[PDB]
């Protein structure tokens, strides 16, 4: 990242010289990268000028820990998956949970092929959500575009969703020229986002010219999303309050159609191909880069010593919730699928709405203190 | 390869598509950058690459507060000055009080030539320090510099070092594998240098990597310090407790003669020319990259409603630092000279030394009751 990017002088370093130290690092990329690795890769170049050590800056940066490990590795542009396969395939196959090259990714949008999920239990769930990141094609990714591209994909995303009607009407807010009111009005609504602070982003290179290109826009209903230029050219989250998980995925997957069809009248698409599926920043956030979810009361199963067990068997994930400081706030979950690719949209979605169904009988068995032993699911 | 692509990539947009949005900031780039410079110089790459857009990043992220003015740019080589110089002179000008494009900044490192200074009031002056950085021709700088110079730079750096005897001798201490006793001994003594956290810096990339080829030489006595490859590639720090002022600079200079000998000896120099005096990375650090400092007890004069003024005729400025249990926050400043270049380092470290005489004067006034009216100084 940076000038480093294009420091022509590395050609007149050997492999050895410029190999990075890696020896007290617990991410993906280190556990990966090899001397003869490096040594093949280090003089191709992606079109743009992405380069290997753009790719690895934030792993050889930020060590991580083995708690939970970080991928250490981004792309540049849509080209950085292929011409740094030898990298990146073995990152995504240990991230992904064995992810091969020769594997493929399905895409599913389809809303209708979701079964049930209109009826989680609202007395427990207290609101559903899908979100997933996109890129345009033909520009550089977060970490390497420049300001010109960066402004050329928000006035083409900004053309896109000022045509959204419907359900789906809403407006813009650059971070730019935003008010204190508008501002705290999107706090308020947990809308905003802020300049990053993550180490592992900004050592990527992908905070630059802040607050440049970057916005939110919604609908005026307030149950759809865009982020602009932030992590990645578009993140997309469609909510709603309570548990209507069906309504919330067929507002996604339409406003998804929309926004595609909208740049497809403009000669724009969406970086995709069949084995990797969308394209972003993160390898961690190929395939779908979805994550569904819901926030959900589960004092007692929180409690419980097989919780994490359950929600591996069902293959979701857990985190608290966020938005905003105020105060501690007992036995909520945020609830989501862990997978992201090798899985369709609507399979994601699928595991949330059958798991969460599971984990609210398990919490209503511990309520009247009953065993959950019986409703151990098997692996999924 | 090894090209830079994304400057090409770049110039395929328009000037305006990747002219940064200045109109909030207060740096001496933004009040200097024009779109018809950026026109003019946005083309232009120095033989290491280095670009207009890597010189003014840190400037386009860093707006500044409307008060204190920061710099808002690096060089990332030597020929950054003069490749770039359309921006830099400007810059330098307005940062350097009107020096101007023509002006020769002479270096004068005969500590012979410093008057008095040998016995500071120790009663006041608990600590006396010169400091300079370095920069060696032939490697870039650390916005840019790769992982290969950075470790060369380390190499050639400790085996000259190496070859310091008597009251120089010392011994090199890597980051990388500093034992726990040693960093907390380090802290002991304030010599420690962490990673930084300025976003001026980080901004412009000079963290990458941390903490591989960075480290920290220091003599047996605790009495000359090098920081290696930290802000510039070299930072040089005599330091005593007291006020033996013309003592730290004595060894200052040695130590430099010393160090600079020896890099010759392996056909290595410092980075230096005739108007810009020794090169480094911040434009304010030009000239000398000296700063001649004590920490001293002023408690009445910290008080008192003129002190501002006098320092300001004095051409130095403060810092709160602060005292063990016995001085602590309570009256201590670190008090050092403003200028950096036009101006020799003899001048510089005179300045120091007879200001500090003067303020202890007044404070030993104040002490007593005292008016210290008649001791103002005119306007150096």
């Amino acid at each position: 990242p940076f000038s480093n990017s294009h420091n022509l002088l590395k050609m007149k370093y050997s492999v050895d010289d410029e190999y990075p130290d890696l020896s007290v690092h617990n991410n993906h990329m280190a556990k990966v990268l090899t001397l003869d690795l490096y040594k093949k890769l280090r003089d191709r170049q992606t079109s743009s000028g992405f380069t290997l050590d753009d790719v690895i800056q934030t792993g050889v940066d930020n060590p991580g820990h083995p708690f939970i490990m970080t991928v250490g590795c981004v792309a540049g542009d849509e080209e950085s998956y292929e011409v740094f396969k030898e990298l990146f395939d073995p990152v995504i196959e240990d991230r992904h949970g064995g992810y091969k090259p020769t594997d493929e990714h399905k895409t599913d949008l389809n809303a209708d092929n979701l079964q049930g999920g209109d009826d989680l239990d609202p007395n427990y769930v207290l609101s559903s959500r899908v979100r997933t990141g996109r890129s345009i094609r033909g520009f550089c990714l977060p970490p390497h575009c420049s300001r010109g591209e960066r402004r050329a994909i928000e006035k083409l995303s900004v053309e896109a969703l000022g045509s959204l009607g419907g359900d789906l009407k809403g407006k813009y807010y650059a971070l730019r020229n935003m008010t204190d009111a508008e501002q705290q009005q999107l706090i308020d609504d947990h809308f905003l986002f802020d300049k990053p602070v993550s180490p592992l982003l900004l050592a990527s290179g992908m905070a630059r010219d802040w607050p440049d290109a970057r916005g939110i826009w919604h609908n005026d209903n307030k149950t759809f999303l865009v982020w602009i230029n932030e992590e990645d050219h578009l993140r997309v989250i469609s909510m709603q309050k309570g548990g209507n998980m069906k309504e919330v995925f067929t507002r996604f997957c339409t406003g998804l159609t929309q926004i595609e069809t909208l740049f497809k009248s403009k000669n724009y698409e969406f970086m995709w191909n069949p084995h990797l599926g969308y394209i972003l920043t993160c390898p961690s956030n190929l395939g779908t880069g979805l994550r569904a979810g819901v926030h959900i009361k589960l004092p007692n199963l929180g409690k419980h010593e097989k919780f994490g067990e359950v929600l591996k068997r069902l293959r979701l994930q857990k985190r608290g919730t966020g938005g905003v400081d105020t105060a501690a706030v007992g036995g909520v979950f945020d609830v989501s699928n862990a997978d992201r690719l090798g899985f369709s949209e609507v399979e994601l979605v699928q595991m949330v709405v059958d798991g969460v169904k599971l984990l609210i009988e398990m919490e209503k068995r511990l309520e009247k203190g009953q065993s959950i032993d019986d409703l151990m699911p098997a692996q999924k």
